[PDB]
């Protein structure tokens, strides 16, 4: 039901922060990291597709390593977010699951982001693959045209666990407030009707920033902030997310 | 369509805050106001129902006298919340609306309750004899044991503007997480079809808490906050509520 990344216990109590870093060069790695030393948030997020040598597996492994060195205390999830779903770059399939597989056997991670749609076997032998190496698989989805149904959010979120997910993830796009409304009706479905482990949701933009505040009701686990720039629509920042959270859990 | 009671632009930026003071004597009164007068809110309720001998119509005015000494630059809403409605006491018809009227014609409040039950001959000519006094009304429905389906919350609204409520207001109580998605697709719908005027919407307790937090974006105009250290489930302190609401705002 909980799932525990280095003393974090995520699915318990407040929704957790994530927060993104986000750096072209190894420097620009280091130099973030120290600014990312003076927030509040509980898991780092390292957006690999930002990193320009993420071709280069030893430039990639001395980056985390020194993410490692700066943020000792946080776990450390390697996500590389693919251009199909939003992200800076676009990696062929085996390029994409070599480098997660690479951030496994690194032994600096505590969590690979897996995107649901790569493919289902990939997605399987890559899951298998993190497992054995006690790293846990945060799954992810995303739509930035529209909200789809709530039952389609609902099946993606099982078929993740399906897959094997440790939590899964689904970001979606509002064009009308009632489909706000819809992302947070999936997010209650889902829990009622099929997780047995903790999951995040939000819907995108400023339209969509309640869902990124009241997760703590609704069933989603953990939540993004910004540190100095967003890395995804709707993000407030870090500082004013723990407040916003601490009162609403104490509600 | 906005609703301007003494510089207070109601339906416009932020959702107002609404704190509520109770007392049974004018001494309870006045040492609630004292201690209300610095706290940060915009709207001051005066619940009249928990007031001793409502039907002594001087004693109520020289109460909202007091009130009106200590709390010189808030709005004044007068209420008198029937037992019917989860108030402390019942009246005829005939004395509520007397009371009402003793209210409007003391000069000394700018808005009054009118209970949407109350029956719409009454209030129908009750919101004439206001609007005459430029007092503005509040017209109110609750239920505290269960949420209406959407569209009997969106009917319920829509007689309120009918009626001619400056504010249509309603508060129901969820019994599911889902009960509080209901209120506020009520809230959505009736305020991006329907409405032509300010709405107030609630879920009660801490599962509807999202309801007093989000009325920006899903058209809630005004939430209820306490002044006192020890509250209720679901109610936030005004200095919390005016953090959460400006950070949405701010957003
Ligand atoms: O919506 C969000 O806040 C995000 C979703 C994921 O794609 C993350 O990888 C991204 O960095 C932020
Ligand atoms: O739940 C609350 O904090 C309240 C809501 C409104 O009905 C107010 O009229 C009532 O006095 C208190
Ligand atoms: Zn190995
Ligand atoms: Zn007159
Ligand atoms: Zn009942």
């Amino acid at each position: 039901k909980t799932v525990t990344v280095r003393d974090l216990v995520v699915g318990e109590g407040a929704p957790k922060i994530i927060v993104s870093l986000m750096g072209k060069t190894i420097t620009d790695v280091k130099s973030e990291a120290l600014a990312y030393r003076e927030a509040d948030f509980d898991i780092l997020e390292w957006r690999v597709d930002h990193f320009a040598n993420v071709t280069t597996a030893e430039s990639v492994l001395e980056a985390a390593g020194a993410i490692r060195e700066i943020i000792t205390d946080k776990p450390l999830l390697f996500t590389f977010r693919s251009a199909k779903e939003g992200g800076e770059q676009a990696l062929t399939t085996g390029q994409y699951i070599d480098l997660n597989r690479a951030a496994v056997d690194s032994g600096l991670v505590d969590m690979i982001d897996l995107e649901l749609f790569t493919g289902d076997d990939e997605v399987k032998a890559t899951v298998g693959y993190a497992h054995q190496h006690n790293v846990a698989v945060i799954m992810s989805n995303h739509d930035f045209h529209k909200t789809p149904a709530a039952e389609e959010i609902v099946q993606r979120l099982r078929k993740m666990q399906e897959l094997g997910a440790d939590i899964p993830k689904i970001a979606v796009m509002p064009q009308t407030k009632a489909d706000v409304l819809t992302l947070l009706t999936a997010t209650v479905e889902m829990q009622e009707r099929y997780a047995d482990r903790p999951i995040i949701t939000m819907s995108m933009s400023k339209t969509g920033v309640i869902s990124r505040l009241a997760g703590e009701v609704f069933g989603s686990a953990a939540t993004f902030g910004a540190v100095k720039k967003a890395s995804a629509p709707g993000q407030i920042s870090v500082a004013d997310l723990r407040t916003v959270l601490t009162i609403l859990h104490q509600a």
